[PDB]
């Protein structure tokens, strides 16, 4: 059809999800637009929809209406225009897009800082799968908590995106992996060869590692579940002097909140787009070393299913519903 942008008509409903008409929009200097042609849904395009960040949203993005929200935070696409002052990308060249926060739009205008190269061993449907998910793993569990070989690692929600990242990540840095998923998941996480495998949705894998470590606890918790009581238990089951990686976006501790319950462990929460606010190479030097691993086949991508974009609205419940491991992508015409 014409170059549109996805939007929501008013914040709550998922059948309020609307492609509207994109204006035409010319890259200005430092800047490169990117025609997109496949976008993952992320859970936090699902919270926007529902109107679950709208307090995060104001303050620290621009968002004061549901007008001015945008969904999509990485794709696949093409670059199709240059701006002043961009070297090194042309026009033609094939980008993996990350970070950005309208990737849902026929066209979007990014820094050159947002792009990097496709491995140019994977399909570019493939390489959609890679950007969230691998960048905040890496991130997480290498240049915060620097996890080493034999080190114990809880990763919750282990079947989502990141999960699974950080399942591959973790093993081939060989940790010993400890996983939470819904109890219909746990047969596949079994056989990509995790050994412990608990329910995320109850708070009783805190006993159950108590008792599978002989309370010794692990090492590195990678958590994105807050909701109840989740941190405290994670709290709990830390071993001395762990760290903890909070990615999780509604209500989570502070460091002197956390300090008052173990002042002994590393608290790292984070957000990969702030991170990057902090330091815009960010995205470049984490890729530099992963585009090498997924070039070697010591990494690979995820699991996906594929809608086209006229089906917005069930791939958005689809990824809600998450029935079987996989990512959800979507195709822009």
């Amino acid at each position: 059809s014409q170059p549109v942008q996805l939007k929501i008509a008013s914040y709550g409903l998922l059948k309020n999800l609307t492609w509207v008409s994109l204006e035409n929009q010319v890259p200005g200097v430092g800047e490169v637009k990117v025609q997109i042609q496949a976008v993952p849904v992320n859970f936090r395009d699902i919270l926007n929809a529902l109107g679950m960040l709208q307090e995060h949203n104001q303050t620290k993005l621009g968002i004061t209406s549901v007008d001015h929200l945008t969904f999509g935070f990485e794709a696949v696409g093409v670059i199709v225009g240059v701006g002043l002052g961009v070297s090194q990308w042309q026009i033609g060249d094939e980008v993996m897009v990350i970070g950005c926060h309208d990737a849902f739009s026929s066209f979007i205008i990014c820094s050159p800082n947002n792009l990097v190269a496709k491995p140019a061993n994977l399909k570019l449907i493939e390489a959609a799968t890679i950007p969230i998910p691998f960048f905040t793993a890496y991130h997480g569990l290498y240049n915060l908590a620097k996890i080493q070989s034999g080190e114990r690692v809880l990763i919750h929600a282990a079947s989502g995106g990141t999960g699974q990242a950080a399942i591959q990540l973790a093993q081939f840095w060989g940790a010993e992996v400890f996983a939470t998923t819904s109890p219909q998941k746990m047969a596949v996480l079994r056989e990509q060869g995790i050994k412990h495998v608990m329910n995320s949705r109850t708070t009783e894998f805190a006993n159950e590692i108590r008792e599978l470590t002989q309370g010794k606890g692990v090492d590195v918790i990678f958590n994105s579940l807050t909701h109840g009581e989740y941190i405290q238990k994670n709290l709990d089951v830390l071993a001395l002097e762990g760290r903890y990686i909070e990615i999780s976006k509604r209500k989570i501790w502070s460091h002197s909140q956390v300090a008052q319950k173990r002042s002994d462990i590393k608290y790292f929460p984070f957000d990969l787009l702030e991170e990057f606010n902090r330091d815009n190479q960010l995205y470049y030097q984490i890729w530099k070393k992963l585009i090498q691993c997924f070039e070697n086949k010591e990494l690979h991508p995820l699991v996906y299913k594929t809608f086209p974009n006229e089906d917005i609205v069930e791939a958005f419940r689809y990824l809600q519903r998450s029935k079987h491991i996989g990512r959800v992508v979507v195709t822009m015409p």
